[PDB]
């Protein structure tokens, strides 16, 4: 209900994660820019803070999908180990799970893990977008956003 845990070393290499580059809001700056570069929706609706590697998102008035959306992009920074969600939602949306890619897994393999079916790799990857590069282009530490598999009966191919 507050903090989310991520990988640290894994994610977009925005800065020199070896030390933290320069300063707190500068680290955040990269993150904000990163979300704008990637094209993360509602990334302007929120706000990002950085505490060495503990990022904090805030904002209000978006959907929960938008909120977590930012979390993923912010929590997938090389240098960021976690994201403190402080952003508020104005409209009802479906909540998702967060799965961290392990060394050897593919979008399919993890989809099969989270959904029970690998064919749902797209639902994840496209949801991890535009943060995620490509399905088989994941990387160890990629905490992919796992949308809620509504009605397990049918749907899944
Ligand atoms: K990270």
């Amino acid at each position: 209900m507050g903090l989310f845990n991520f990988v640290k070393d894994a994610g977009e290499k925005l800065w020199d994660a070896v030390t933290g580059q320069h300063d707190k809001d500068d680290q955040a700056k990269k993150v904000q820019e990163h979300l704008n570069k990637t094209g993360i929706p509602d990334a302007d609706k929120v706000n990002i803070q950085i505490a060495d590697g503990k990022a904090t998102v805030t904002g209000d008035g978006l959907s929960q999908e938008a909120k977590e959306k930012i979390l993923v992009a912010v929590g997938n920074i090389s240098g960021i180990a976690s994201v403190d969600d402080q952003v508020k939602t104005a409209t009802p949306a479906t909540a998702s799970q967060f799965y961290t890619v392990k060394s050897g897994d593919t979008l399919s393999a993890i989809s099969k893990q989270v959904y029970g079916n690998a064919n749902l790799y797209n639902k994840i990857f496209e949801a991890n977008k535009p943060m995620l590069k490509s399905p088989d282009k994941i990387y160890p530490g990629q905490v992919l956003r796992i949308p809620e598999e509504l009605e397990h009966h049918h749907h899944h191919h």
